[PDB]
């Protein structure tokens, strides 16, 4: 049944990121105070969650994308999306 | 199989808001330090996410409600819930 | 069908907590700056959401676990997980 979303925000503007899982694909929409635009994030998943934090003015984002029982962490640390170290078991 | 929830919080008390999508309706439960009560938010949706931020002591909340492939942003900026500018494309 | 997750983080390290609902169980994976490990949280549910806040350096976490139409709040306030006062009505 419906698409699945996850949202985060930071700062005072604020910036907002909304991730949508739709038919096995996760995409990203972004707001930085003027309007919505399509973000760089595009990875497989049926389910998505997100968290973010600032270090000074630098945003760090973690997106957890799940398909079946496999969850992949995707990391934004200022210079592109990369796969993170997250695993669900030892 | 189950309801679906989304939660946010702010401040030091804190205030908490929990949104639940149940049979196509999203409702809101609120905690401001004393007990839980039903919030003003009531809109259609099968899925919900939320984020919030403070500007000084003023809370701003964004709720993303989805039905099928359609996502609607709902905004709280201190004087009622209003539909936001979010579009998926 | 896929597992369903919820995530929160705090501080500057940061600490991260990822909750996964899988086959009626919600479990927790934790990062405190060195590596991922399995957390203490293990409770029933088909759906999970989370929020957290700091009071100074002390973290407070609220996990909302749902099975059918029943949502249970679980609370971390520094000395184990306890059932919270949340009710839906």
């Amino acid at each position: 049944s419906s698409v699945q979303t996850a949202a985060t925000s930071w700062g005072t503007v604020p910036s907002i990121r909304v991730y949508t899982a739709n038919n096995g694909k996760i995409t990203e929409r972004c707001w930085d105070g003027k309007g919505w635009y399509t973000g760089a994030f595009n990875e497989p998943g049926d389910n998505v969650s997100v968290t973010s934090w600032l270090v000074g003015s630098a945003i760090h984002i973690r997106v957890y994308a799940s398909t079946g029982t496999t969850t992949t962490e995707w990391c934004w640390d200022g210079n592109g999306w990369t796969k993170g170290a997250y695993t669900a078991t030892n």
